[PDB]
């Protein structure tokens, strides 16, 4: 379900607008927003991040917290 | 956009897995899946480069076909 970015996007509703990282580059680097704050969590690995902050890249981010994330590496690749 | 590997990586759905030089060489290398055979395009100097062969170097073909390229010479170095 969430292997198709669109679907991950969707989870993006009220995500904070004075977040310095946005909805659709957090979609985009495979993160589902928890609704929470600016907590998100990627729908392969797992791994949630938050306290995003100027400069901050969203895939940069996911592979600091989670290095081994199979959706980061390029798994689901048709 | 494409300053990032990994949405250079996101290029490469349907690469031929029979060609000598993998996607993930490639999107390191700077490089965007055209969608087309095996050539692939620098997101950067927009060189193609295709008709990859066995014992090829993603860099060095790239080199080769645009020596003053600004990715490969470290111009997106942080
Ligand atoms: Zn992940
Ligand atoms: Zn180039």
């Amino acid at each position: 379900e969430f292997v198709e970015e669109f679907n991950r996007l969707k989870t993006f509703a009220n995500f904070p607008s004075g977040s310095p990282v946005s909805a659709s580059t957090l979609a985009r680097a495979g993160f589902l927003y928890t609704g929470e704050g600016d907590t998100v969590r990627c729908f392969s690995c797992h791994a949630a991040v938050d306290r995003w902050q100027y400069g901050d890249s969203a895939v940069g981010r996911h592979r600091k917290v989670s290095p081994n994330c199979r959706f980061i590496n390029g798994f689901y690749l048709e």
